[PDB]
């Protein structure tokens, strides 16, 4: 079982310690980091980083992405660094003790000042670290191990040499097929540890990975296979980060990691005692039944492929997936998180002048939309935003502004939830409307109809439809309206 | 035999085209009254046929006349007061003679009352006059399946039919309505006409597409040579007899000669032309594979029924519904329109005082509440609401009693689409609590969790009281898991 | 429903003690609760094995089964398959809840104390010695006695005549 990078495990809570400095702080300056900050943070506190122990000094930074050492010469591949923006920072130095803490104010451990900076928008922070609790996780409890809880799983497992694999997005059948095939050739045990970092509302995007991840893993070798969450975010593929998520990878237990999706870096790496693998193009070879790297297929065999940009694609349409592409929970489970327009969410945004043949058109829409079901529809438009989202604002620039957003946001959860929102406030500012469009096309399907020929301030410039012509009556109107919505996918059988 | 033909001799018309550009002319200059949905119903009705030879909304003295005599004032029968209402003020200085525009809901308009009569009950105002129309309320729904009297007239002309037999449907059928009225169509000789009452509002009561889309559901378990579907625009009825004999008069109107809904009705029913047959107990009758009114059934036969307070309970709940009992399609389409507690919505509504721990609770609640997918979640609390729901709003009485409803309105929103909505604003009022958890138990589920670990007032009826007080986050987290798994609302695979 | 109704999370602790020889039954056991295991809550089911051969029923085993769940962690425990006891144990600090007759009532499509059951509905049962009979016979199970998982579990361990 290879021994931690630099040769001991790094433990950052000392819980006596942790009595200790819960207490020392309640009387101390305090920062309240953002949920990537807390990923690092936590990575340090935790060991993933052994040897180190604090945060980097702008020297050991500047030391790092010239000669990559640490002060002990060792080998480093990338700045370990504690960040923030906020404006309570700039009069902080060095010799103080700053609390650290959740974006809640819970407290999670005290940095010891040795260096403060500025660099660009933001501030950076350097100096020993001693934690008290880390950030608080309610979700998957079980998945989620230290490097010191996974070595000890590791070890009950009975498990050794180790393969890693730690996906920053779901997997299908070449990913799994290799995994399987490099575990095999590798004499090795497989780890499944995904990339999760992020938070429960700027970025909840990782509880999709994790359940994806856990619809297949039953397709895995039972004795042969882990699962176990990486609180990190994803780096940017560079050959320093694909450094340093081998030590990483060294610090949880593993010998071994797959990175894909030069000589030098492989030089570094199988020096600091990890052998890392890459993932070639798989193929699926129909002459074989199974995939393959490209480079091993028989010669004139044919080969099958499908791109991303495809597959994305064959999704949001309802198109054919093919059998050997995926397997059908994970397929489902992908189908459970972003739908096809057809079964997604939308938002039908009404804009023109109060030839307000908007609320006219918005109503009757409504109605024929309400005999599809599937999707419930909600009109928000008379009373109903009167009475409840702008009870009292004023006919002020920004409170209009304000209005709007107001109701691109009720909006945006309507359709986030799956539902139709079909809406028509006044709105005369192309950017408002271009923020709520934003919003809304974030978290599912965004529809602009501008009004102009009166269906018996600022032109939207592009909107889905334009209602053109001038003698319209509400019935013609509304079907081309129909038409659009049919065209743009969003309708169904 | 033949079509019967309408009552009174002759069907009424109140549209005439030829007049129709003058009334929309000489309205302008009316004074207008705005019907509500109900009431639009009454007019359409009377607009169009249904209620031949009516040809305005009765007077006081002839709606008294009728609760008497059940006459005309030609001595001729008819069961019940026609009559329009309106619950405005505006309604208070106005005198027969004077004519009125009847509008609908948004201010279009329908036709020109001539004002007969005018006189108060209760709280609304009751109006009479003969009746000239321009416009029916519009219908952008479900245009084919509508039929005016004299287009469902035309349409059995052309079909061939003769006599036919009418079920006027206020709630979705099953497999023993079905196989009754197959019955009575082939013991009668007759064709069927499946009729659903549909009179609502796209808001006010969108409860009919429902009611439709269940039709539609099973319409192709029928002979298509043999039955039609229609729309039948009114509410349905409260059940009586005169009301049972006006509906006998519709059916009559519309072209049918039977209608399944006495008996000393039956005797005045088939007096105006139109047999009335009786809905009996059906049973299902294991020993031959189908249901056979009560008093039909081969004698200790094992007999099988499912009451709808079972029904619905066992469709709350997921429990298996027999076999003889419905469709697989109407079934699915009911499931589609109100799920499983297991499937639904709901939002969890934190009460107590301040109450930091109910914001770190329901973030808790929130992240385990995420590891589940199939419904999405939302933290109504901190950033989010002040940014976009309530940045403007001051602490005044009714200005923290606005934000609360605002909340528990997009809450609602949430839930109606079948996501969880978890909330945790300040509110010390019972009554606004109690209008906010109706809001929400009208859409879908609602929780209230009292955190009880101006004046407060504690709730008298929460789902859950947390109280013992020295309670960590995770077991506080825990115990309304536990609330929400023993209340249903909780599923997974 | 004991679990809602108490309040409680469950924990499914079967006996497991035996040796790969002698006493190798306990796979099977063990494996019949991996099978069902998904048909229960996640967030509010615990599965563990329990070190030991199960004692033979008397109110002295019985009341030293109260022991060892509440050194594992229990405050409840059910027993099934008297004053005194319940009398002591309740004592010893762990609430100990009864397995009653459970009959399957259709009019309700499930399963109730055979004491709770309404009046006149249709009860059903399986005894075991019948439910025995018919896997050994290849002959039909009722929908409402077992999951078909466990079932085909049963059947890999021990086949119908037919095919063993």
């Amino acid at each position: 079982l290879i021994e931690p990078y630099g040769g001991t495990l790094v433990n950052l809570i000392d819980p006596e310690k942790r009595e200790a400095l819960k207490h020392e702080a309640l009387s101390l300056p305090s920062l309240d980091l953002d949920w990537q900050q807390q990923c690092e943070l936590e990575m340090l506190m935790t060991g993933a980083y052994s040897p180190l122990t604090g945060f980097m000094t702008r020297a050991q930074c500047a030391r790092v992405e010239s000669a990559q050492q640490l002060d002990d010469g060792s080998f480093w591949p990338s700045p370990i660094t504690l960040t923030s923006r906020d404006r309570a920072l700039a009069d902080r130095r060095p010799g103080e003790r700053l609390a650290l803490r959740d974006g809640e104010g819970y407290m999670l451990a005290i940095l010891t000042l040795s260096d403060v900076w500025k660099d660009g928008e933001r501030w950076h922070l350097a100096g020993e670290v001693e934690g008290a609790a880390l950030p608080p996780h309610p979700d998957f409890v079980s998945l989620r191990a230290t490097p010191a809880e996974l070595r000890a799983l590791f070890v009950r497992r009975g498990w050794r040499r180790i393969i890693a694999w730690q996906a920053r997005q779901p997997m299908h059948r070449a990913q799994y097929e290799f995994c399987l095939k490099s575990a095999i050739e590798n004499e090795a045990n497989l780890l499944l540890h995904p990339q999760v970092g992020g938070d429960i509302t700027e970025a909840p995007a990782y509880f999709g990975l994790v359940r994806s991840f856990l619809a297949i893993r039953d397709r895995f070798p039972a004795a042969t296979t882990q699962l176990s969450l990486l609180p990190a975010p994803p780096p940017e593929a560079s050959g320093r980060a694909l450094l340093l998520r081998a030590i990483v990878a060294r610090n949880f237990g593993c010998s071994l990691l797959i990175a894909g999706g030069d000589p030098s870096v492989a030089e570094r790496a199988e020096k600091i005692g990890v052998r890392l693998i890459a993932y070639p193009r798989m193929v699926y070879v129909e002459d074989r039944a199974e995939h393959l790297p490209e480079a091993e297929a028989p010669q004139g065999a044919r080969l099958l492929t499908l791109s991303g940009e495809e597959f994305q694609r064959r999704m949001r349409a309802g198109l054919k997936i093919p059998e050997w592409y995926s397997f059908p929970e994970v397929l489902a489970e992908l189908h459970r998180q972003t739908p096809p327009r057809e079964r997604q969410g939308f938002t039908v945004f009404f804009t023109g002048l109060s030839g307000a043949g908007k609320s006219t058109l918005a109503r009757a829409l409504a109605a024929r939309l309400m005999e599809m079901g599937g999707r419930c529809v909600t009109l928000l438009d008379g009373d109903i935003v009167r009475r409840h989202l702008s009870s009292e604002l004023g006919f002020s620039k920004a409170h209009r502004d304000v209005n709007v957003r107001r109701i691109g946001f009720v909006a945006s959860e309507i359709t986030k939830n799956r539902g139709i929102a079909i809406c028509a406030p006044i709105a005369p500012y192309r950017q408002t409307r271009r923020d709520v469009r934003a919003m809304i096309e974030a978290v599912g399907g965004f529809v602009e109809i501008h009004v102009a020929t009166p269906i018996e301030y600022e032109v939207p410039e592009t909107p889905e439809l334009a209602i053109d012509t001038t003698g319209l009556a509400i019935d013609e109107a509304v079907q081309q309206i129909l038409l659009k919505l049919e065209h743009e996918g969003y309708l169904r059988l």
